[PDB]
């Protein structure tokens, strides 16, 4: 059926979505979450912990670890507010700006690679139509 | 960051396609499985629960209670080949037809109020490029 079709490809499509982040993943050794924080830290900028709750959702028993982790990669460091002590003050470390240049290049060539098969999905979706 | 805010439209995107599926979920009492194994159905045709699981990922703990429900919100009937084999072969209740279609309709009443903007959000995924 045409318009099942369509519909189905909703799900192929999410799978596209799944498997970047997937191939993302498995090559940079990072989870999803990760991944998402860092991109979040150089679209927004340094903020606090709580701060980045609210754009990444990070489930509160991976929390400490998953911040922990991207520090331990090298890739952020904290800083304590002194006005604050309980604040937690996140930074992309610079010293890492090559690597960033190199990730956000290979999220850009498993883009590329999926791009003809994303669209003529989403065409297929958006096909559906009344009967 | 244009690259960054384009790979960040992944997530946008995915949410786009889970809000829908949402949406379908409340109204109609199903969960996504139950909608995926229904657009299946309607697909494929007729078919054994063991073929309808390579197809549809449920969980083994969900399987008996998914089925159950299709069958008990009438969409779907069960037969079991003969003598009477471990084998169970899932039907289309051709009785809500009707239903169907209005099912289907809805879906593409979903899919079209979003339609824009998941196009503009493939748009910025796929403008991602090397630098
Ligand atoms: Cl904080
Ligand atoms: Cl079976």
């Amino acid at each position: 059926n045409d318009t099942v079709f369509g519909i189905l490809q909703l799900e192929t499509l999410l799978g596209d979505i799944n498997s970047i982040f997937s191939e993302i993943e498995s090559e940079y050794k990072m989870s999803r979450e990760e991944i998402l924080i860092l991109l979040t830290l150089w679209q927004k900028g340094s903020m606090t912990l709580k701060e980045m709750d609210r754009f990444v959702e990070v489930k509160p028993y991976k929390r400490t670890r998953t911040y922990n982790n991207l520090v331990e990669l090298e890739w952020i460091y904290k800083e304590r507010p002194v006005d604050d002590e309980r604040t937690v003050i996140i930074h992309f470390n610079e010293k890492l700006q090559q690597e960033k240049v190199e990730l956000l290049n290979f999220i850009s060539d498993a883009i590329a690679s999926r791009a003809t098969a994303m669209q003529n999905s989403l065409n297929a979706i958006i096909a559906v139509h009344h009967h």
